[PDB]
C-alpha cells in the first residue's frame, strides 16, 4: 500500500517537524521558463558531476614529486623517471576498470562548467540581471568565475605532465617572480623553494579538491539561495511585471524538467568522456624542465591569459638595479580584468544613475551600449584566445607565427573598437526593427493592386486596425516581437495522425479543436490577468 | 559616521533582500540556557578547529608511501627509508614555523572532538532528548559520532608511522581481511592489493580531507538546523512546558555567550597544544612491518574497538575448508554496537510504548531503567577502553598481563550488570531524596527543643505550611530541588565593597537592595508567567 505508506510517511514528518508551510512554498515558488535561465543550471550540473567524478579520481590519484619508474603497463614510457603523480594519473588511465573514461569526463565536466559559466554571465550582463537587487549575486559569481578558472587550471596542473608542467612553469613560477617588490617572496611561499619544489602538487591537491571547491560549493550555495529568495527575474510580457513571476511553479513542472535537464547534461559529458580524447597524458611524458612541445596551451578558460602573455609587446623597465619583467603587466592586466567584472554593476550603475529596484531583464538590443560594451569585451576575450591558440593556428591555418601574434597585437585594440561599433548599430538596428514591426505589422508574400500595377507586402497588423487599412502603432513593452507569421496563427494544422499514417477524422478534429481552446484558454488567461494587474 | 554606516547599510540590505522578518525570528529565538546544552556546542566548536588546523596542515603534508631517505633536519632519523607521507610530518613538526604546534593542536582539538560528542551523546541519552521529535536527530548524530570515530582513526594513521601503522595492520587489514564471505576481497579493494599496497595513504588522505569531513560537514548542518528549527528542548521549570521554550534571545545574551565559550574553548584547545605533547611521530619511527612496539593503542575513541579486540576469547571457527578468524567476532560487535546506538529511540519507544510529542527533558534520575542502561553501557565502554589500555595498565600498576586481560574478560559481563543494579538503585534513592525534600523541606541545623531534651533538624519548607509546624507536601514536578538553605536567600549578602577594601554603606546598601529587588522581579515574573499558563 504505496499510497497508505506515503501518507503515514507524510504525517510522520508533519509531527516530528513542521514542515508543511515552508514546502508548500518551496513547491508554489515560480520560476519563469525561459530557456537562457537554464544556462546556469547546466554550469550547476556541471560541478555537481566535477564532485562525483573528482571523488572518484581522488580515490586512485597519489599527489607527489616522489621520483619514480613507471614499470607499469603503457609500454612506450617503461623505466622513466616520473612523478608519483603522473604514474598514478597513468594508472588511473589504464590499470584502473574505467579510470580512463572517469578522468576524461571529469576534464570534460571541467570544461564544461568553464563554458556554462562564461554563458551564463553572457547571459545575466546582456540581459541587466545584475542590476540593483542583484549585484551581489553578480559579484560571488565573478568570484566563482575567478575560482573556476584558477581550480581548473590546478586540476589540469595535477597530474604532473609535461604540457601542464611547462604551463605551470610558465605562469605560476614567472609571473610569480616577476612581481616587483614580493613576487620572490611569493614564489618561495607557494612552491616552499625553486620552482620544482616538493610540495607545489601536494598543495595543489589539497587546494584542489578540498579548499577552492570547499569556497566554490559555499558560493554556489550563496548563489542558489539568493535566487531562490531574490525571485528570479524575468523578461518583459504579457502578464510579466516588476512585482511578479510569471512562469511554472516548482513541483510540478519546473522540478521534472530541471532534472530531466540535468540527465541530458550528464549524457552529454558522459558521451564526450567516451567518444572525445581529452588531455591523453600519456602521450605527454613526465614534466622535465628541459623537454618542452610546440603547442604548450592552458585550457580554453586561462587561454586568455596566455594569450595576453603571448601578445603583451615585451615591455621591461629596470628601476635602480632592480627589474620588472613582462609577467607583471599581464598579472596587472589580469588584476584589472578582474576587478572591471566584479564591479561592472556599481560601474554601471555610477554611470547610468540606474539606482531603481529592477525585476525585469533588459534586451541586449534594448540596451545598446551594455550590449556593445559586452561584445566588445567578448571579443577581446576570443582574441585573446586564438593568440594563446596562435601557434596551432599558424601551424595548420597556414599563417606566419609572427604574422599571428601581430595580428592579436593590433587586434587587441582594434577588434574591440571594431565589434563595439558593429554591436551597438546592430542593437539599435534591431530596435529600429521591433518599431517597423510595431508600426506596419508583420510582413508576409506580395500582392499586386487591382485597378492599378502597384506591389503591397500584405503585412499583418499586432494590434487594432483603423478604420482604414494601415493599423494603429502599438507601443513597444521590451518584450520580443513575432516577424515571421510563420509563429503567429498561420499554417500549423498538420496532419495530426503519425508520421507514416493518419488517424481517424474525428480523432483529428477533436485533438486539432482541443488544442485551438487551450492555446486561446492560455492567451486569454494571460491577457486577463494583464488586465487585471492595471485595468 | 558609524551608526550612518550601520542605517546605510541596514537600509541597503533590506532593499537589496527582505531579511527583516527572517533576522528577527532568528534573533528573537529563544534558547534554554543550561549548561549541559553546551556540550554539543564544544563538539562543533572543536570541529571548526579541527577544520581551520586541516587546512593549514594540508598545505604542507604529502600522502604517500613513496620511499624516500629523510636527509632533513632531526638527526635521530637521517637516511632511515621512510615514506613521504612520514617525511612530510616530520617536516611539519621540525622544518615549518608553529607546524609541530598547528598539528599537535589539530590532535588535541580531535581527541576533544571526540569526548565531546561522548559527553553529547551522554547528556542527550540521560535527558531523553531523542524520544518522539529529535530521533532522527539522535540518528544522523550517532551517524556522526561513527564518522568522527573513523576520522580520527584515519587522520592519526595519515602521518605513515611506526605506531599508527601498526594500529592499521591489526584493525584494517586483519578485521578486514578475516571476514569471511568477502573479507580478502573488502581487503584488496581497499589496499589496491596486499596490506602495504601503495594507495593506502593517497586513499585515506582523500578520506580524511575531503569525503568523510564532507559528509560530516553535511550532517553537521543538518543536525544544527534540526535544533535550529526543532527548538530545543529544555529541563522542566517554574515556566518551562512541553509548548514553550524558556531562556534568552539569540542576539543579545545567547550569540555572545557561544561566541565567548567557543573562544574558551579554543584557548583551551591551543594551551594543551602547546604545553601537552600529542603523538611525537619523531619518536615513532617509521613504519616497518618488522618493527612494533609494546603500547600500540589506538585513539581513545577507538580504543573500545581495540579493547574488543583484546578481551574477546580466541573463538575461531573452520567450516569446510575454510577458516572465521576471531576478527568477525570483533566487526560483528562493532556492528552490533553501532545499530544499536542508531536505533535505541526506536527501541526504547517500542519497548516502553511512548511516542508522544516530548519537549520537556527528563532528569536521568527520573528514569531509573534508561539511565541504568547508559551507566550500563559507559561501564562497559569504560571497561573495553582499559581493557585496550591493559599494556601500560600492567606495567606501571603492577598488574599481570593476564590477570588485566582476564580482569576485562570477566567484567565485560559482571561490571555492566553491577553498575547497571548500582545505577538504578541510585537513580530510585536520588527520587526518594527529591521527594522526602519535598515532603519536609530543606535540612538544616539542629535545635534542642525547649521542654525536652527533643533534637529536630529545624528544616525549612519548600510550599505553603499548614496551620502546625510540618507543611503540605508538594508534588514532584521534574525539576531538581534546592538541598541547602545555601543555596537559598541564606547567608549570601558579603560586604559588596571589593576583596581587600570595602565600599561606602550608601553604595552597598544601594547594590544590594537593587540586586533583591531584581530576583524578586525575576521570581515573581516566572511565578506569574507559569500561574497564567497553568491557569
Ligand atoms: C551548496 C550548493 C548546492 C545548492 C544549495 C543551495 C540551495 C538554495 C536554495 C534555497 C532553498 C531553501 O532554503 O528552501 C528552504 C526553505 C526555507 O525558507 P522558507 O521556508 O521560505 O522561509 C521563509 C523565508 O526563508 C524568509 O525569507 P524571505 O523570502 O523573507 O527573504 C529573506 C532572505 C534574504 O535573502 C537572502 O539573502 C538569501 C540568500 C542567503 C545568503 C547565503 C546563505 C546560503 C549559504 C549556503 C551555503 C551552502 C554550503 O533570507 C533567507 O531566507 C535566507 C535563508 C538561508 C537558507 C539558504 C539555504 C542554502 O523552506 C524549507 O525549509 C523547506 C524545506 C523543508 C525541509 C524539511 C523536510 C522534512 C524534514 C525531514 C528531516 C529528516 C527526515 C527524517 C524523518
Ligand atoms: C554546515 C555546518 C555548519 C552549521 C550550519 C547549520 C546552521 C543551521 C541553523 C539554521 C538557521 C537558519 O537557517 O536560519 C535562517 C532562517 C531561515 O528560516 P526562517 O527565516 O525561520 O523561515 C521560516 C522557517 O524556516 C520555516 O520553518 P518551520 O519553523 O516552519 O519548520 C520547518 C523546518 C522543518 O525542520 C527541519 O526539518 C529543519 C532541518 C533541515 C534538515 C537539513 C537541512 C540543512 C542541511 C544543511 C547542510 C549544510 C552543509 O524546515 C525548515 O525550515 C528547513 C530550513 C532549512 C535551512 C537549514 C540551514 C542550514 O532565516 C534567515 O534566512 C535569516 C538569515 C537572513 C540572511 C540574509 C541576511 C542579509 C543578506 C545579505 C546577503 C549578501 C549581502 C551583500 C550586500
Ligand atoms: C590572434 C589571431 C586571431 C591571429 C590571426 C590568426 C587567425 C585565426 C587567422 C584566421 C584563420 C583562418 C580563418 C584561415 C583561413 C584562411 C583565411 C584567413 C581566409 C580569409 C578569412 C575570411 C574573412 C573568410 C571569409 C569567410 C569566413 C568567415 C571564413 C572562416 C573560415 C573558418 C576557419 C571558420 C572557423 C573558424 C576556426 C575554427 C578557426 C581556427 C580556430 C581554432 C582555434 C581551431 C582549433 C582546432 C585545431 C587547430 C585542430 O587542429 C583540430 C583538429 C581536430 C579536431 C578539432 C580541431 C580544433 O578545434
Ligand atoms: C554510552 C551510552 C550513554 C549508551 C546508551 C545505551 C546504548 C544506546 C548503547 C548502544 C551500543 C552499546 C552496545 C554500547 C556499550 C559500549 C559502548 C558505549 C560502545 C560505544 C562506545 C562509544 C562510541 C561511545 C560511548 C561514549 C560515552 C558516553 C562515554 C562516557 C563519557 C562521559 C559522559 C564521561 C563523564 C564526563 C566527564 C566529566 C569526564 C572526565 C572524567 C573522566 C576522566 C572519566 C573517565 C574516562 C573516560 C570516560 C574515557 O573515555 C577515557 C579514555 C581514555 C583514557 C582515559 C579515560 C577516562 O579516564
Ligand atoms: C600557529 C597557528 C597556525 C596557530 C593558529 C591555529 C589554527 C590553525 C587555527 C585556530 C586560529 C583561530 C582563527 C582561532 C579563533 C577561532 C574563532 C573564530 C574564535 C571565535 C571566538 C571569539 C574570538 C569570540 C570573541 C568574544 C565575542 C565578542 C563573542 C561574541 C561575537 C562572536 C565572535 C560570535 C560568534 C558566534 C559563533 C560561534 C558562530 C558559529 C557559527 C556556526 C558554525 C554555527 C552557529 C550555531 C551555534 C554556535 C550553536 O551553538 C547552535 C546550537 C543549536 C542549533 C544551532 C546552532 C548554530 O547554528
Ligand atoms: C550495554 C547494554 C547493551 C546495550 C543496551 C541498549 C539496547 C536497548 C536496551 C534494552 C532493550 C531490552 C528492554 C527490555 C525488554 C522488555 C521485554 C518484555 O518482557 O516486554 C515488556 C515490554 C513492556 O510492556 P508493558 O506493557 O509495560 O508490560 C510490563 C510487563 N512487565 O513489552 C513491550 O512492549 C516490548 C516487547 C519487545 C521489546 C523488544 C526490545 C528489543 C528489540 C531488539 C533490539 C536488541 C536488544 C538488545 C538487548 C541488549
Ligand atoms: C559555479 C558557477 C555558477 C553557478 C553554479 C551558477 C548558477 C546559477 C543559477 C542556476 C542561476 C539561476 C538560473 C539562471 O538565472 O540562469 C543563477 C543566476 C545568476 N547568476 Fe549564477 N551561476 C554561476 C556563475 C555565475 C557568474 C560567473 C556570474 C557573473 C553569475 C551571476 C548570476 C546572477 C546575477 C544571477 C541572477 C540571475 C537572475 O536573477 O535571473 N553566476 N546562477
Ligand atoms: C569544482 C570544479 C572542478 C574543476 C573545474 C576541476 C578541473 C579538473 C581538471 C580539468 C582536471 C584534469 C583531469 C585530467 O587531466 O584528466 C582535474 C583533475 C583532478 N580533479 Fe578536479 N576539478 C574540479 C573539482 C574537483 C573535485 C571536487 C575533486 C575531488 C572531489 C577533484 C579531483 C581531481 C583529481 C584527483 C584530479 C587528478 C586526476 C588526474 O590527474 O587524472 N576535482 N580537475
Ligand atoms: C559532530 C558531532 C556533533 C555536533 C557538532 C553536535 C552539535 C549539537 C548541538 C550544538 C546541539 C544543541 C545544543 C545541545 O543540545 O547541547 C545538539 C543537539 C542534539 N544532538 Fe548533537 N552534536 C553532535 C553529536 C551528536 C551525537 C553523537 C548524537 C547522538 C547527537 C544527538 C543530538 C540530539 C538528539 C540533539 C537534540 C538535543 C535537544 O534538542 O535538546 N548529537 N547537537
Ligand atoms: C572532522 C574531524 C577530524 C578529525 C577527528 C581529525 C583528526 C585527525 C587526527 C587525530 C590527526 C593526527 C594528527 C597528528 O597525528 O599529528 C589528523 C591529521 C590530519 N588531518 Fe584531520 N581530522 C579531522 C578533520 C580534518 C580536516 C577537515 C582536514 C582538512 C581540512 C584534516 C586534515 C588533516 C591532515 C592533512 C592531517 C595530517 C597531519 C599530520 O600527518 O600530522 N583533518 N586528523
Ligand atoms: C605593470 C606596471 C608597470 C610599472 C612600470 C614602473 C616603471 C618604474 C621604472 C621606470 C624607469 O624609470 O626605469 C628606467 C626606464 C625604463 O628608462 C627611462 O628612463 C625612459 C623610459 C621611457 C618609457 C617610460 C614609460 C613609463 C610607462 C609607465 C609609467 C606606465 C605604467 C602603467
Amino acid at each position: 500500500d504505496f499510497a497508505k505508506l506515503a501518507a503515514a510517511q507524510g504525517d510522520a514528518i508533519d509531527s516530528r517537524y513542521h514542515p508543511s508551510a515552508a514546502v508548500r512554498r518551496q513547491l508554489n515558488k515560480v520560476f519563469p521558463t525561459h530557456w537562457s535561465f537554464l544556462l546556469g543550471e547546466i554550469a550547476l550540473y556541471s560541478f555537481i558531476i566535477l564532485l562525483l567524478t573528482g571523488v572518484w579520481l581522488t580515490l586512485f590519484f597519489d599527489p607527489s614529486m616522489a621520483h619514480v619508474t613507471y614499470d607499469g603497463v603503457y609500454q612506450p614510457l617503461r623505466g622513466v623517471q616520473m612523478s608519483r603523480a603522473y604514474e598514478t594519473a597513468l594508472d588511473i588511465s589504464f590499470e584502473v576498470r574505467g579510470g580512463l573514461f572517469v578522468r576524461q569526463v571529469h576534464h570534460w565536466a571541467a570544461l564544461m562548467f568553464a563554458a556554462s559559466i562564461m554563458v551564463h554571465l553572457a547571459r545575466i550582463f546582456f540581459t541587466g540581471a545584475f542590476r540593483r537587487p542583484r549585484e551581489a549575486n553578480w559579484v560571488i559569481g565573478s568570484l566563482l568565475l575567478i575560482l573556476a578558472m584558477f581550480e581548473g587550471f590546478f586540476g589540469y596542473s595535477l597530474p604532473d605532465d609535461l604540457l601542464s608542467g611547462t604551463g605551470i612553469r610558465a605562469a605560476l613560477s614567472g609571473i610569480t617572480m616577476g612581481i616587483p617588490v614580493i613576487g620572490t617572496w611569493m614564489h618561495w611561499a607557494l612552491f616552499g623553494g625553486d620552482f620544482p619544489g616538493e610540495i607545489l602538487i601536494p598543495r595543489l591537491y589539497a587546494l584542489h579538491i578540498l579548499l577552492i571547491p570547499g569556497i566554490i560549493l559555499a558560493l554556489i550555495g550563496a548563489h542558489l539561495a539568493l535566487v531562490w529568495f531574490q525571485k528570479h527575474t524575468q523578461f518583459p510580457g504579457p502578464g510579466r511585471t516588476e512585482t511578479n513571476v510569471v512562469g511554472v511553479r516548482v513541483m510540478p513542472v519546473f522540478a521534472v524538467k530541471s532534472g530531466a535537464f540535468f540527465a541530458m547534461i550528464t549524457g552529454v559529458l558522459g558521451l564526450m568522456g567516451g567518444l572525445l580524447t581529452i588531455n591523453p597524458i600519456w602521450n605527454l611524458g613526465p614534466y622535465k624542465p628541459s623537454q618542452v612541445s610546440a603547442g604548450s596551451q592552458p585550457d580554453f578558460y586561462m587561454m586568455w591569459t596566455d594569450g595576453l602573455i603571448r601578445l603583451w609587446p615585451a615591455w621591461e623597465f629596470y628601476p635602480f638595479g632592480h627589474t620588472i619583467p613582462q609577467g607583471v603587466w599581464v598579472a596587472v592586466g589580469m588584476g584589472l580584468v578582474f576587478a572591471l567584472l566584479i564591479a561592472y554593476p556599481f560601474i554601471e550603475k555610477k554611470v547610468t544613475g540606474d539606482d531603481a529596484h529592477h525585476n525585469l531583464l533588459q534586451r541586449p538590443r534594448d540596451v545598446p551600449v551594455r550590449t556593445a560594451i559586452g561584445s566588445m569585451a567578448i571579443a577581446l576575450y576570443l582574441l585573446l584566445t586564438f593568440a594563446c591558440m596562435n601557434d596551432i593556428i599558424a601551424l595548420k591555418f597556414h599563417i606566419s607565427l609572427n604574422a599571428t601574434t601581430w595580428i592579436g597585437r593590433i587586434g587587441m585594440v582594434v577588434l574591440p573598437a571594431i565589434v563595439y561599433f558593429v554591436a551597438y548599430r546592430w542593437a539599435i538596428s534591431l530596435q529600429r526593427s521591433d518599431r517597423e514591426v510595431l508600426e506596419h505589422g508583420v510582413e508576409t508574400g506580395i500582392i499586386k493592386r487591382l485597378p492599378h500595377g502597384a506591389y503591397v507586402e500584405l503585412h499583418q497588423p499586432l494590434g487594432p486596425v483603423d478604420e482604414h487599412g494601415h493599423p494603429i502603432p502599438l507601443e513597444y513593452a521590451g518584450a520580443p516581437l513575432p516577424k515571421r507569421m510563420n509563429k503567429l496563427g498561420s499554417g500549423g494544422a498538420p496532419g495530426t495522425g503519425s508520421f507514416l499514417f493518419p488517424d481517424p477524422a474525428v480523432e483529428h478534429e477533436a485533438l486539432t479543436e482541443a488544442a485551438h481552446a487551450s492555446e486561446h484558454k492560455s492567451l486569454t488567461a494571460l491577457k486577463e490577468h494583464q488586465d487585471r494587474i492595471h485595468g
